[PDB]
RNA sequence: GCUGCGGUGUGGAAGGAGUGGCUGGGUUGCGCAGCG
């Protein structure tokens, strides 16, 4: 649940880059 | 913010996390979840 909004790059894998 | 999820696509009614991908939809699209 992200209460920043920012919206970090996922981590995980490569995805969110 | 920090991390994770083949999970969801302009294939995900099939992989795998790039540990194939910086053209192939892509300098790893798009969303979602967890923690403060």
């Amino acid at each position: 649940g992200p209460r920043r909004g920012d919206g970090r790059r996922r981590g995980g894998g490569g995805r969110g880059q």
